[PDB]
């Protein structure tokens, strides 16, 4: 359960990546 | 506790996303 979730955990980091690219595309603007 | 740090990221996550919102609406162009 615990791998479970720091796999969950690494997927969650990759959806601040995606925030960070956001963040990024914002200030492109 | 590391699903609690989990959560106040998530909540650092949802809190960017709601100023890129509150940012894009007060300066669309």
């Amino acid at each position: 359960e615990k791998r479970r979730q720091l796999l969950k955990q690494l997927h969650e980091h990759e959806t601040e990546l995606e925030d960070e690219r956001k963040q990024r595309a914002l200030a492109a603007a």
